[PDB]
């Protein structure tokens, strides 16, 4: 009876292609890079890897890294928006992460980035899948355009988080976007209330 | 229109139970424990404070400390029957698990022990959430009677995993056990498929 709403961590509470290329542009300063504005495609990787031979091994070990999602920057007004959300009434926000293949640092600096930003009573509200497609909610908010999984028909609408990677893709109405966190979510979320 | 299975990690692959009362006997020699057969209720934590004072803290310690999670034995037959399960035919297998509050080893050591029984392919099957009732799925196995969380009707059949702690339960009708992984799992998958 409560709104549930599935929030996505990384590049829509988390600056995953900012923290991506300032490190990669720190250990690699003679590779080639792809500037924000250039970014096509949720794959960082693929990109990378078109661009040349050998990138994206290295763009991959970024983000395999010690540290990378731990250190990642908020995007802006995520932390404020999350937290208004989570306090309103009738309202049940879960934020709903991809882990990488590689384990060793990615989920435990997932939860503690989550405590750092949002408290240790916010833990609760995680759920890391590679699926989330077999999540259950009215909502996704996620910056990936393509979501699928072992369920043809999720329960949630998908409302398109704008990131570099995406914000020149025409979407199949009525599939919609949320363009910021400075955008109007209260409006989203209301219109799918009873 | 796969048949969706969410199989509990804690108490039904891996042994919890058996692995905690062995580790805390062997760092608290000196104080009273509980053997399996006396176990009753989830909490292992509640039923050690009402044991003494101070026990909850202790017992607490044993699977905070590193390399808990990760040593537990797998429960007999349970590597074989997912292993199983996940290879029929219009069958999903996902591996549902709830973290403790201290995030330091246990998500990081849940998906290596699944690497370790399971191989890397099967990361991709991990559910680590807090909230299983937002988990949508056909059946959901797990030695937890009490399961319940956001979502007030689960899209799930909840079967009851037999544990020492909750051997002696009696269901309310139409609730439904599976004794152990030698009893017919796949009895209980094929009354759920078209
Ligand atoms: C951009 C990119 C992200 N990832 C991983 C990083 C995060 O763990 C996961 C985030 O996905 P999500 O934002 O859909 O939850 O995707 C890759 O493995 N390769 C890539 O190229
Ligand atoms: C028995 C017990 C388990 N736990 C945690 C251990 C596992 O991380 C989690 C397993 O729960 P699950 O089997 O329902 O997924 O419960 C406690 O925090 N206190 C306890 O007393
Ligand atoms: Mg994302
Ligand atoms: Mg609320
Ligand atoms: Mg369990
Ligand atoms: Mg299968």
């Amino acid at each position: 009876r409560a709104l549930r709403v599935l929030v996505n961590m990384d590049g829509v509470l988390a600056d995953f292609e900012g923290g991506f290329l300032r490190k990669f542009r720190a250990r690699f300063p003679d590779q080639p890079f792809i500037a924000l504005e250039d970014r096509r495609g949720f794959w960082v990787s693929e990109q990378y890897g078109r661009l040349r031979p050998g990138l994206s091994e290295k763009a991959i070990s970024i983000w395999e890294s010690k540290n990378f999602f731990f250190e990642l920057e908020p995007l802006p007004g995520a932390v404020e928006a999350v937290k208004e959300m989570a306090s309103l009434q009738n309202t049940d926000v879960f934020i709903c992460t991809s882990p990488i293949k590689m384990f060793k640092y990615c989920p435990y600096e997932k939860y503690a980035w989550v405590e750092k930003y949002f408290g240790p009573d916010f833990l609760e509200q995680i759920v890391l899948t590679r699926d989330k497609t077999v999540v259950s909610a009215d909502l996704l908010i996620d910056d990936r355009p393509d979501i699928t999984g072992a369920e043809p028909t999720p329960s949630w609408e998908h409302v398109l988080f704008t990131a570099c990677h995406n914000q020149h893709l025409q979407l199949q109405p009525p599939r919609r976007r949320l363009h910021s966190w400075a955008d109007d979510w209260k409006a989203i979320l209301d219109s799918k209330r009873p």
